């Protein structure tokens, strides 16, 4: 008895596979503007966050100051932000970025006594959870090159975690990568 | 590996947790109007279409002609529709009623062919998920009580099936139900 497949299943079938093919459009679109206003550039990849404890907050901020929202990314209904991210108060990179949705239900559950769904259960269906959707992405046409998985641990406490620079570690790689090969 | 447990827990944790408390008002205060209009009366219970063929129609009456779209109920945001259920183009019955649409997932993994998922698989898991949903409701508080679980399966092909008369003879037991207890 796993929810992490199902989830998995759902969150690509209903919503990844539906997205994704017009984002790279709505990405390349807004980046003519992008560049010519501010010189920047947005990836063209959906960056979705995985955090393992299941913490989905409600804007981005919240989660790391560092990450600021820019922009609605126009369509081609569906509704996308794009957030900078700051280094000392420095814009270094920018991205369309958003949670995984399915996690809340994972940490609902986890609240929900009948349901019999314990925080190490929770933790264990969030990290099969990020495993089957990579599988998936994986065997899935263009949807893999259109967004990358950033899954990660917090630290107990008190300790220097940036999700900022997370996701920048992540994006540096992407344009190392795309300039490299 | 089943697809249905997932689909099944975030069908509840996410969406009928969140409608159904607000169904009972919803549905009382429309009656108040549809009382002293028609002298009708709407059931107070979701009805969820659960088609074992994971055939999902865009809107009811091309699945059954006998059933009408008769009002949208109104909110306390969430869209249901009222429906009037015909026999020999009377009105036989009223209720809101909507497909469980986790089947249409089903539905399109069956058609993706990296996913190696039957048609024996995905009836199997529409049934596992049928099984599910009732166990979620069944430990969960007065939500079971709001709605009621209509899973069907069709004929092998040309026979006599009335998706209008399963929901008449839904909602019939249900009146038989709250009168003599
Ligand atoms: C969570 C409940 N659930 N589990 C399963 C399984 C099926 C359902 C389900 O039926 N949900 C649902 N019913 C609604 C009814 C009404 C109404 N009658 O008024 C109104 C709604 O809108 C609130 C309803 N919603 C929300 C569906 C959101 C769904 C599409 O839109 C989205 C838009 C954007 C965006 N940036 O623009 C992001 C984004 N992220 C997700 N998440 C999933 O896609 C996902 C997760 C899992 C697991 N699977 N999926 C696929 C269903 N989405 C969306
Ligand atoms: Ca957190
Ligand atoms: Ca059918």
């Amino acid at each position: 008895f796993n929810v992490a497949h199902g989830l998995a299943w759902s969150y690509y079938i209903g919503y990844l596979r539906l997205i994704l093919p017009e984002l790279q459009a709505r990405i390349r679109t807004y980046n003519q503007h992008y560049n010519n206003l501010l010189r920047g550039a947005v990836s063209q990849r959906l960056y979705i966050l995985l955090p393992l404890d299941c913490g989905v907050p409600d804007n981005l901020s919240m989660a790391d100051p560092n990450i600021r929202f820019l922009d609605k990314l126009p369509q081609q209904v569906y509704s996308n932000s794009i957030y900078e991210l700051l280094e000392n108060g420095q814009r270094a990179g920018t991205c369309v970025l958003e949670y995984a949705t399915p996690l809340q239900t994972l940490f609902a559950m986890s609240q929900y006594s009948q349901a019999g769904f314990s925080r190490e259960d929770r933790l264990e269906q969030a990290k099969l959870f990020c495993r089957t959707l990579e599988d998936i992405l994986a065997d899935a046409p263009e949807s893999q090159n259109n967004c990358r998985l950033i899954a990660y641990q917090e630290p107990a406490d008190d300790s220097s975690f940036s999700l900022s620079q997370e996701v920048l570690r992540h994006l540096r790689q992407e344009e190392k990568e795309e300039v490299t090969v």
